[PDB]
Formats: structure tokens, sequence, C-alpha cells
């Protein structure tokens, strides 16, 4: 149908939008902590402990596939990032210290990126 094509649109330009989120995220991340899944060879013990692991390689899959419905979708993947590390690390650590500086500089871009779905729709 036309509205089914319109719909897919609508997600592809979202896919859009949410790239370059995705991309200004990312920068926030200059040591690349969190660009690939914690490596399961190398903490065996991760999913004891952490159980739904996420990273920026993993939601970029899912983007690329448009399967992000809706900013909500999106930013639970991101905040699952930052919380994961923050409970598998200590506070005194280089990769507590990195999610908690991801956090407090995603906000500003998050931010407007709600302001921009909204916006346009």
């Amino acid at each position: 149908s036309m509205e089914q094509v319109a719909m897919e649109l609508r997600l592809t330009e979202l896919t859009r939008l949410l790239r370059s989120v995705l991309d200004q995220l990312q920068d926030k991340d200059p040591a690349r902590i969190f660009a690939q899944p914690v490596s399961l060879k190398e903490v065996p013990d991760y999913l004891d402990h952490i159980k739904h692991p996420m990273d920026f390689a993993t939601m970029r899959k899912r983007l690329e596939a448009q399967g992000y419905k809706n900013l909500h979708e999106f930013e639970e993947d991101f905040d699952l990032i930052i919380d994961n590390c923050m409970k598998y690390n200590a506070r005194d650590t280089v990769f507590y210290r990195a999610a908690v500086r991801l956090r407090d500089q995603g906000g500003v871009v998050l931010r407007q990126a709600r302001r921009e779905v909204d916006s346009i729709g």
C-alpha cells in the first residue's frame, strides 16, 4: 500500500536521524571503551553479572537493520551501555568514569534529538 511506503519512509528518516545521534554519542567516547561488546573470552563471568550486554557496534547493527521503531528504544540501548558499566566496574575505575562522562555529555545530544523527533514527527 501507499500507507506502508509512507510508514517505511518515516522509519528511514528516523534511522537517518538516529545514525547522526549515534555518531554524536560515540564521539563522546574517544577512548573507545564502549565501541565493542565486552569480550567473554577476556571476561568469562560477565553474563553472571550483566544480563543484557550492550555496546555501540551492537546498536549500529540494529540501527542499520532499521530495528529502532522510536527514540525510546534507542535510548534504552544507550542507557544499557552506561548502566551495565557502572554496575560491573567500581567507582574508582577508568571504565566507570568513562560511563559517567558519556552519560553527562550524551544528555545534551539526546535532549535535542527528542525535540527533533517530536518536531519532524
